């Protein structure tokens, strides 16, 4: 049982959400990736939204005390869109900007201007 | 201009938030990245937490209609975390796992038993 | 997991009930097989009814949209009644009767009339 | 007259049901397969469903007593959806799983996880 | 999947408990064994208490009904104690103890003076 | 006196417990197994249910202060229920499972999926 390259086990399992530990995981240290959906509703004449989110929840050495640092990739996808197309978009679109330079320094430093090459 | 892969330009700038266009953008089909911050606000003695926002969308054929599928990943950092040590968790926990199968299957089928290998 | 000749993995898990998907299930198409009991609650003097429901739900194309197409096959078993006995009887005359073109007749043209041979 | 390996005859015919009788059948001992049918409701935009349901019938020794073991296979197909699309998912897809070890797991023993292989 | 030497499998799976049923679990026999948690709540200073709870349970011959012997095992670890030092207690000092001839004397008969050797 | 492999003292004596004392109890830590029983009391028809307990109570250190980590074994016996049975199915089935590494997950960690082998 892995996500990505991160061995995991099932640490809570409820109907919409599966939270999985990784092996750090305990008492007092949070290493968790969960996994939650909400399923699309079925609402007039829209058929609905299915929405994914995954958890990613570590705890970090804050001055003293330990904060918790969470990391949320959520996806939006509504019911009769082409599942290959937004695979195929979310590979090569979505992933390499994801994951880039760009990230970190949005997240550590709060750049949103971009720049420059 | 580049997010990972794909090259953008400047759509809309405001104070906390640039949107970039990608190629296919126009008046009626949606390719954008968005990069929104929300700075900590150190009120009474809790110094805030760094909030990253990355937004990915793009439209898609739906019957007869379009559709927008989004793809959002927030980072969480509270004020006082080592950003050394945030960044090599983005970089070696985070990021594989946000890029597997795993989250294509979230994102597109709404699984969250990710079984059993 | 398979169902028969169907393979399927762990979709929604419940107390009573567990859905299974296909594997042409996805945020678009429905592809699904649910198992749910209803365990007998021996009140009074009476011991109760076990009841076991399979439901096969799939979505095909009607006009432009999509519908539905849902099969049941649900046992009412009493309690005291010999397991062997039930089994033995559901083989032989059940799942022979229930798998026939009098089946397929009732379910895609409404016939109740199997005449004549 | 025959519906599967069981030769039947017609015991009570009404409009939308029919109720055949096993060779066994008689006043004290329930051996019957009924057919009934709830043909579609043109409501509204909606073309209406129809509802085939398929009756197994049996009385069982339980202790002293008899007890009616009943067993229900119930279809419900939109109007407008292909009849032989329906029917070859039903042979190929539903009738497999239906008469396999899952359904006589489920009816005796409650099973709703399968395992394993 | 073993608990010990019985092969059990997955029979009812809630968020904080897992049912188990051997070999002889039905409709009308009971042969579980129930794993129970009560996860640490950090409340005020106090992180709380680990509470984990194994339970055994077998329908057994009583005169003309069955009845049913229920043996519980539950740990009350609270949160910060050192892990490994609760483990080796309970191996060499609880294990031990808790499977000796005085189980079987307090259980059947209600022996509370283990005299004398 | 011995409980398992501990040499204990009578420590206090009660109607339905006595509390035994290991080599480590004194005023300021905590080292004992107590034995509880309620005996069956024949209400109306009913026979009554013999319920036995084994405590096991030990300090432990606890960052600064000490904590007490304790590990409950009841049992349920009803009347009539035959001894040497219970006392078998106890020997074989309940004590191998109740000593293994899966209750020192769950006592320590709160594992309840034991996967899978």
């Amino acid at each position: 049982l892995s996500i990505g390259t991160k061995n995991v086990s099932i640490y809570r399992n409820t109907a919409d959400e599966v939270i999985y530990a990784g092996p750090a995981h305990d008492v007092t240290n949070v290493d968790t990736v969960s996994l939650r959906r909400s399923l699309p509703v079925k609402k007039g004449s829209d058929n609905g939204t299915m929405r994914g989110n995954m958890n990613f929840a570590k705890s970090f050495p804050n001055g003293d005390k330990k904060s918790l640092v969470v990391v949320n990739l959520t996806a939006h996808v509504p019911v009769g869109v082409d599942a290959t197309a937004v695979r195929t978009w979310m590979t090569s679109e979505v992933f390499p900007g994801a994951t880039s330079s760009v990230t970190l320094d949005l997240a550590t430093k709060g750049v949103i201007h971009l720049s420059d090459a």
